[PDB]
């Protein structure tokens, strides 16, 4: 394994990794993937396995956790605040063929460790999602109750990824990502406190 900063040359691999991790409606464009790496150059990392980019994390520095209120998924570049006290996770992709390596938790704990070494960063936040909500929507369960685990069943795997490491839920953004039908267009704010 080897983790390094993302470079504009990795764009073809970052798009290839994006296509394996997400279906067509949920894929970032080549322009957006380039927008992230060039806007926050020292805030994006790639994970190399067998000489290939099997993992990628994007992030930008914004004002704080409150800046995500009523934010759309596509209209996120405007939040960039280089003097802000919080680092926003724009994405964390791990190739589906390397899931048994637990590389996902490695990239997350790497970002959390790198953010605690940058002066001024107080929180690592992001707008997560639910991977198995439609099975609960058919049971009558609401999104907010399912997200907060008040339904009785186990926590959502995509949310439990951040909850398991130490993230607390910071709210739900209605209509955050209208093409994310499995989440009813919603988005869950997770907050990784650092101190």
């Amino acid at each position: 394994h080897r983790i390094r900063h993302a470079r504009p040359s990795d764009l073809d691999a970052l798009c290839a990794l994006e296509a394996r991790c997400w279906p067509a409606p949920l894929r970032a464009s080549r322009a957006e993937l380039l927008r992230r790496v060039t806007t926050e150059p020292r805030g994006c990392w790639v994970l190399l396995h067998e000489g290939a980019i099997v993992g990628a994390t994007y992030a930008q520095r914004i004002a704080g956790p409150a800046a995500l209120a009523g934010a759309r998924h596509s209209e996120l570049a405007g939040l960039h605040d280089p003097s802000g006290a919080a680092l926003q996770l724009l994405g964390l992709n791990v190739d589906p063929a390397v899931r048994n390596h637990d590389f996902g938790s490695l990239l997350l704990e790497f970002v959390l460790a790198a953010a605690r070494l940058r002066p001024g960063i107080e929180n690592v936040v992001g707008v997560s999602r639910c991977g198995d909500y439609p099975r609960q929507r058919a049971k009558g369960l609401g999104y907010e109750d399912y997200v907060h685990g008040r339904g009785g069943g186990p926590r959502d795997p995509v949310l439990g990824f951040h909850l398991g490491h130490g993230a607390r839920i910071g709210g739900i953004i209605s209509g955050y990502r209208p093409e994310d039908v499995d989440n009813d267009g919603a988005g869950v704010i997770v907050i990784h406190a650092l101190r």
